[PDB]
């Protein structure tokens, strides 16, 4: 329909270690929600204080949580998570000032401007209840004080009752259009994946969703996100004959990110795997049995591996499959378009 | 047909405050004309002179004016205008040396190299008369002397009589092919829009053309184009019930430029708005009544807002619309292809 | 089918002035082979040794040569040749550490990590014999020691007997699928093309292949690949009345690469010319008489011009040409996807 | 068919920390591949160097990797893993010299002869691609130099077109015979399972294969594989009513190994548990939901537990099951004979 964007006038002060819940008005359908930490980082101290390095400024917002009906979660990532995903999908052109390690002049200040983006394809926001984007802010860097707020810029698409019927009307239970593609950008952290030379099992992909891409990055206790432990990444199909979709070295995985995202690696410890290139189309596990696909890591030291998934669920995935080759042909073309809308 | 490029033998020495008219050879159809200010900026003074900042080097060519038959205007922009349009549509990768604020070694020189690009879709240059690209150069920066020349690089497409018939022949009056798409990159400056917090009316888009994207940027008398006054942008459909395709804050408008153009903002005072994302396809006002869509600005101080539009006209827009669903399907496939060629 | 990638467990020590033949397992078809010179460059000298500039680190690998059956050559490029091709086709983001001229702390070391990528579209590796990528390493920079190895990362595509029939079965002689698209990335160097201001004949493209793009770069004996001699590039069709597909100035050619590849010129002496933009689609010389297309260069001085071509041959180009308008329609669509898969 | 065995001429020099990939000729089907590190261990030093103790010599080949098409893994164990498994299934009669702790006469030498055996039942090696056995050797014992090579002894069974039909023809997709029994000897290591008196959770058996027996052994950082921490092993069915198939004390588990394998314990830290004796026939988890059977360990100190499983998968496990009681009776007879072939 008629996509259109506006900023919500009511803003929110960034206070350290707080949960600032945001109401996202449900005017029409929602295509994407941008969030911005905009202000400055002030040093009132006598000596020029150097800002923490990556993931900062990103981690100033410890975690993100966009959900509707207080129960259904569309997003659950940390600013460090969604922030890094942002760093890739945009050739590292995503707003994040100041850069890691920048100095706040002694008794002067710097500029704060960071952004995140939750792509909800074409979320039927008028048919659901309470789209509350809860931002659980992190910690103010040491020596400086964050003096910014958040600006929610929402993208609506004026889907009409008519147009909705033109893609298969409503779902089975009629709560969203049949061709709904709810984004499920979750991030599941794993702790203490041990040091090894041969990639050891890290975690399984749980079924119940179609995976578009996976962002993995390790966290050393010393170097934070700036280490080089991840050496050997590996996506293993465990169910049945043991088969390997990926058995690529870390350097080489960051290599495909050079050609793929045309951008420098975000840190020595991060990378991205697009399922459409290792499978045919997106890696679907809507109906695959549990613990059938796991991803491994050969880590130099023993740390924590964070895995962010840009996956999505089809709330009527069955009626889409049980649709006539006649109708399914048109509906699938809508679902196909929506699945690509949820990039970042 | 057979696109092919060559630089014109004839160059033009850049002199300050001069109008240099360039004749553009009419060999085949014209797809794109590049201009290059190439030479050096010399400092003969005892101390190293720092070059003026943005819009420099761009403003070295105060204005551009590409038109045919001396009466029909295809382009009418400023170097600062088209330069910023160039800075965005090319991921800020467009040649522009030296950068703003560069030092010309004391009794030495730096390198000059700036570029502009007028996309004429597939302009029927063999069918019109006198394609004259008039560059009214601006002022040589203070303390240094511009020592460059212009290089016109033209892209012809070997469209043949046969191929022309293959798109709906010629127009009603037979002056260009029916599926012609003349680029109308005009730039309309507005003066003294007063300071406000609520977007106050700046100017209307007058009808008679299809709008593709609009490049808006303000000019402070003090910081020039390096201010942060533009704070609130707004595209209001005034005719009928008032409606808002855009009511996004400035920060957020530059935000969409981050994800959109994958390039840092040209200055705190610029941005670009794509109508295709706020409408369905391009924002057409070929026949819409006047003063029906205006764009607002909430300015920190009171300044000058320059608006460069990348729009295009269909010289037989009615024969394309008054054509059989039979031919219209095919002719439409050509105009549809061409309009997209005029990006920059 | 099902693309899947892995690194070969077996690596190769980078030694100065050696030929290291590599075996590429023929598991499925091969989509692309990445090679990484990963290690470090240690300086054991008392004072910090600054590494040679461009083309380094790329030239650490003097030449590459991937071919099958000891007789059929898919690649014939130098590390400096393929290296710049990599620098362009990836927005200059391809791994290449340390940068030219980086200093190795005195009795300390730096990081070595360089990459190349041979795109074989969907090379029928299971139907050929001996896919051997011979890497003939070059010379260790003066004063420092290269402490790296090569990592062969292969991308196989699970093309099945089934799917193969689905694109036109096998060739005439049945040695590859009818829709095979062999990449022929060769590099032809010329010596002492004299200093001239008017583009002088440098070399013809010998027929027998479809050229996709050509990477030209000059080498001054003094400044190496960091000179600015190439000033005038020109693609002349010599058979018949001479014609000019290109007569663009060097500045302007790198200019088209800025907008093209969104990255600064690799050095003043390099550029890339896409045949797709100077003709309709690719420049085919499968059947053109030899000496019918040459490219010229007006060099400031007299040096050596290296011309790397990313062209491809269709081993059954005639059956693709003598196929029914029926089948030709589908087989064409496969070759079309494949020809573009070989970008870099 | 006609089982027949031959040694491959091509040997492989054992070098420390190298990966040596072996191609296994794909002549007929493959029944078993034996590997032998045969040579000597030389001491050129003045004092006679005592060879490291167990797992040496086994760990001279740090890891093994037999897989086909480079992606589907048949084996994935360590020289210490497969070596210990070999140590049991052959009444400790498997060639393994010198014994742990043997002295290499001062400036003289000893005899090296170690062996492994990968049982592939009757693997359809001619219908697959690239059976590559990758041996990533370990480190030369300290003070001595391993002077050996590997000898690949493969046992083919000449299965004919007819015979294949006599067991149910081909699979669903016809890529192996219906009665195929792919060995799945994997080894999943667990790190830092804590010291406890009560068997603490060590790891779950993931579904997707039928388990024959599992080789568990602990690795102390001090005593290596020569400790006595595992005291209480325990096989717990977690799904359903919590049930214990095994709750045997370590001494006694090594006890069943006395009667079972008629061989002294490989070390105080190892054992084998045959599922066939705690279930009726094999422990199958081709279809049980995951995390339904885990095995526990009460370790004296806190160490590393490696679990080598000798399991096997039936790539057409469903058609064997969906076969008529008539055909199934015969097909089951082949699969039944195949499964018992893969002992070690």
């Amino acid at each position: 329909g008629e996509i259109y964007t506006e900023t919500l006038q009511q803003t929110y002060a960034w206070t350290a270690g707080t949960n600032i819940p945001i109401k996202i008005p449900r005017n029409n359908f929602i295509r994407k929600i941008r969030v911005q930490l905009i202000g400055s980082i002030s040093n009132s101290g006598t000596a020029a204080v150097t800002l923490p390095s990556a993931p900062f400024p990103y981690n100033l917002v410890q975690t993100f949580n966009l959900s509707y009906e207080g129960s259904k979660t569309l997003y659950s990532v940390s600013g460090t998570g969604l922030g890094i995903l942002m760093y890739y999908t945009t050739k590292g052109q995503n707003p994040a000032y100041p850069a890691p390690g920048t100095s706040v002049p002694a008794s002067g200040s710097v500029n704060l401007n960071v952004m995140w983006e939750f792509d909800l394809a074409r979320f039927p926001a008028t048919m659901v209840q309470n789209i509350i984007l809860s931002i659980l802010t992190g910690q103010a860097p040491s020596g400086v004080s964050i003096n910014a707020s958040f600006y929610i810029t929402i993208t609506y698409e004026r889907v009409t009752a008519q147009e909705i019927l033109s893609e298969g009307g409503l779902g089975a239970d009629g709560e969203m259009p049949l061709a709904t593609v709810l984004p499920k950008v979750i991030e599941i952290p794993t702790f203490n994946v041990p040091a090894s030379s041969a990639p050891i099992h890290v975690a399984y992909l749980q079924p119940g969703q179609i995976y578009k891409r996976q962002l993995v990055y390790v966290i050393n206790s010393t170097s934070g996100i700036n280490n080089t432990d991840p050496t050997e990444y590996e996506l293993k199909i465990v169910r049945g004959v043991p088969t390997d979709k990926i058995k690529v070295s870390w350097a080489a995985l960051q290599a495909e990110n050079q050609a793929e995202y045309q951008v420098a690696p975000y840190s020595g410890a991060s990378a991205i795997i697009d399922f459409r290139k290792y499978f045919n189309g997106d890696l679907d596990l809507t109906h695959a049995p549990s613990d059938s696909i796991e991803y491994d890591l050969a880590l130099q030291n023993q740390d924590n591996v964070y895995s962010l998934y840009v996956s999505y669920v089809l709330p009527y995935y069955d009626q889409l499959a049980a649709l006539p080759a006649q109708v399914a042909a048109i509906v699938q073309q809508y679902v196909a378009r929506q699945k690509r809308r949820i990039k970042r």
